[PDB]
């Protein structure tokens, strides 16, 4: 289970676990968009009025009429046709984050409190990131992968999860820079647990972009002898903890209570740490920062184990 | 003086004080609009949507532009002319309150945190009695009225202001239920002293209405026999207190927390009780209600004295 949302794991012969994770999605999706939709209702005029944002609150209400309008699930024909809608919802809604960051980059200026927006975009991602997860968790009930059950993986490996995400982080840097630095992965190597992959999948590759381009912002006359990343897992009963330490100069204490801010950015929107840190929170962990003014930076990003 | 803001109370040969009024009004009065014009981009956007909410918020854009569009006053003529737009301006936003209220009612209902209405309104209505007063001080300076310094009386009697609001709220009440309390007045009955009346005029018929409609409404048997309303004045160094006792039966205490909130009423609009403590707070001083439910209600309204 997640955040007042629980992932069915059932399995059955009749298939009809997909008839009740169907049925859940139908009680339980309306409502987290009208809650997201009120949000809307809420926002600041002058925020409210940009089309970027007008835009996404009518995609909002336009997934609310959609899900509300399919009819009662009665049998694997609707569950089917169901799909269809969560499928498409899915990626009608893929660029919600960015379209956000762009309608909030201005607008959120003009108003005095700053802390709405941060309150804002903290309870409509987050709860987003709920929405995806249950409807992508209904979707690969119907998925035959060993080592899954829905999106849950029965025995994540972080070391491998890690490795892909340090693949990706290390082509886009290799693409800017000419080289990245390489990454070391120690502690719990050999850990395996149940987990959901999706959040890791998130926050994993905006730490490591994060760190990579401050090793090699800061090594610029040696860009083909840059210094390691360093990961460190650690696994124990409670949680999951990843350390993920360079030495890319730290953050500077001007900018250490700037950047949990949207849209603060040094250089992306400046997205890549306060929405890390809220999908942390939001699913029982956290995400903490350690600087080293003139050294680098240890990042860490912990997350609860799930519960049997 | 007032909060952030002071009544000019020079008086000169030349006629020079009507200039330094004026020009103190146009440093003065444009920045307090621009911050009610951000008040309004503020507003939740489904109640700044209102088409009556966006019509006073194009009110107070269309007062800035003006302020802002008239030159620089240099000289009597364009004092004079100045005063034009001001009587304008006071005229063209007399209904504001009223507009307000209207705007609010159904829409502030769409939105989780009520306390955003009343902390708009607040602000909102303490800042327009604000600019109200120095408008009105600046147009009274060209008077020659005894005892007044523009809007500043400088022998003001409280038992005189009280008895005319009495009067007036008699009137209202006598008009719907064939009869009102008589008022009595005691305590420091003899008092006189510097003061601006605005506020008084403002709070005074609104505490009367509502202790004249409780007691009417309490006594519907004896319509032609209904106890006296009493109203003590006290007067000291630090300030005036007003109470007005009535034997009205009583604020129950399942409306004792709703009676202060814009929009509750029992029966207007429900807005004197909320409107006259903010008044009452703007200008330094308070106003507090004590019930006792079955026999009455005794409002305290305590301003402060002008400072010399
Ligand atoms: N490991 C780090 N070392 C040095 N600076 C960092 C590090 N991580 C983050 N920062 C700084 O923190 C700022 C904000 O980070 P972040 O929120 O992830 O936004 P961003 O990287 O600038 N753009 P985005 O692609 O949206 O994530 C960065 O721009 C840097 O100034
Ligand atoms: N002296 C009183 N005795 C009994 N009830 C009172 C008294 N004063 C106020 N109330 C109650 O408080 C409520 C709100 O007062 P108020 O804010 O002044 O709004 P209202 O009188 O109902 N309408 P309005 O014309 O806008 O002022 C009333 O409707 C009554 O229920
Ligand atoms: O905003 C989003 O990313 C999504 S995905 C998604 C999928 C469904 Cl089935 C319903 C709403 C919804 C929203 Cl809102
Ligand atoms: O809202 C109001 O009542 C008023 S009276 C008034 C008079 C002037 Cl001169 C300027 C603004 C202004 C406003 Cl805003
Ligand atoms: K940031
Ligand atoms: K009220
Ligand atoms: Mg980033
Ligand atoms: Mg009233």
């Amino acid at each position: 289970l997640t955040p007042t949302m629980m992932l069915y794991s059932g399995r059955s012969q009749d298939g009809s676990h997909l008839l009740k994770s169907g049925r859940y999605l139908q009680q339980e999706l309306p409502v987290r968009i009208a809650h997201r939709i009120k949000g809307f209702r809420s926002l600041p005029f002058i925020i409210g009025c940009n089309p970027t944002i007008l835009h996404v609150h009518e995609l909002y209400i336009r997934a609310f009429q959609k899900l509300t309008d399919f009819p009662p699930i009665k049998d694997q024909a609707d569950e089917a046709q169901y799909c269809q809608l969560v499928r498409q919802l899915l990626d009608d809604h893929k660029d919600v984050v960015t379209l956000l960051a762009e309608g909030l980059r201005e607008s959120r200026k003009h108003i005095e409190d700053e802390k709405l927006v941060r309150y804002f975009l903290d309870k409509t991602l987050t709860s987003r990131l709920g929405i995806r997860m249950l409807a992508t968790h209904h979707l690969a009930l119907h998925e035959d992968k060993p080592d899954f059950v829905g999106i849950i993986c029965t025995r994540l490996s972080p070391k491998k999860i890690i490795e892909k995400w340090v693949d990706f982080a290390r082509r886009l840097c290799e693409h800017k820079y000419g080289n990245a630095p390489r990454v070391r992965i120690n502690g719990h190597v050999a850990a395996r647990f149940p987990f959901i992959p999706m959040p890791l999948d998130y926050i994993l590759p905006e730490l490591l972009k994060n760190a990579m381009r401050a090793t090699m912002e800061s090594h610029l006359d040696t860009p083909y002898n840059v210094p390691d990343v360093v990961i460190t897992i650690a696994n124990n009963d409670v949680d999951l903890i990843i350390r993920i330490s360079d030495r890319g100069g730290g953050i500077a204490h001007k900018d250490l209570d700037r950047v949990m801010d949207y849209h603060f950015t040094t250089a992306g929107f400046g997205f890549g740490l306060p929405t890390s840190r809220a999908y942390a929170e939001y699913l029982g962990g956290s995400l903490q920062l350690q600087s080293l003014q003139g050294i680098g930076t240890d990042v860490y990003l912990r997350l609860r184990h799930i519960d049997g």
